[PDB]
């Protein structure tokens, strides 16, 4: 079942399945696909995930939980399977976020970016290139 | 103060003058749009989060209106005057954006960033750095 906090914004023409536990501040806008297959979905306080993102905790390629923190935008078409990641995060239209990466703190995901690695992405990394093989460090703080 | 229907607007918030705010817009507690010098219009799907502040000021200098777009995000502290924005632009936590500035689409100002310049940012711009003086655009426009 569903669980959306009170103040929580879920617009009816978004697709939400499974076991999924919605924060506060939090709005999702119609067409924006959330998808529990695997395990649960947690969403924390303020996120934003826009039309036709797709965010999913699905089974691996091979034989629980995704935790998502919050102050994390998934902008439009974008499509995430990474089963943690934590604050002030952003993940750019139709990007890539693949089940074996874990994003840390204050991450730009750019722009169609296919990011299918194997690793815990270091605090303020942007990732960019559709091949996603550019990488700085955005030097700010988090408050 | 003009509020379409499918808009949130929320109860502690603060709206004050001729300001218009689209559809699917959500506008959150101690939000601050204040339409000083001049209409703010602002499109669908935008997020205004708690106390962010957006305001048509008067110039440093001796009515326009502030035109803003679709879908972009103004975090948790930020403060933007801006006259034009376009879409998908977000404007991170704590940071201002000047009155000259014009931002196109895709953009992300960096958390805490102070950026007072003349000029329209290119779309996909990320800024940047220590000082906010690095820019990087990551796709084209």
């Amino acid at each position: 079942s569903v669980k959306i906090a009170p103040g929580a914004v879920v617009c009816v023409e978004s697709e939400i399945r499974g076991d999924v536990t919605i924060g506060p501040r939090t709005v999702i806008h119609p067409k924006a696909r959330i998808i529990a297959e695997a395990g649960p979905i947690v969403i924390g306080e303020g996120n934003l995930i826009e039309e036709q993102a797709l965010i999913i905790n699905a089974y691996p390629d091979n034989i629980k939980p995704m935790i998502i923190g919050t102050n994390n935008v998934f902008e439009v078409g974008c499509y995430s399977q990474a089963m943690k990641m934590g604050d002030n995060n952003v993940i750019e239209s139709k990007a890539y976020v693949g089940r074996n990466v874990i994003l840390t703190s204050g991450c730009i995901i750019g722009a169609c970016c296919n990011l299918n690695t194997f690793e815990v992405i270091p605090e303020n990394t942007v990732i960019y290139g559709a091949d996603c093989l550019r990488r700085v460090q955005t030097e700010r703080p988090q408050p």
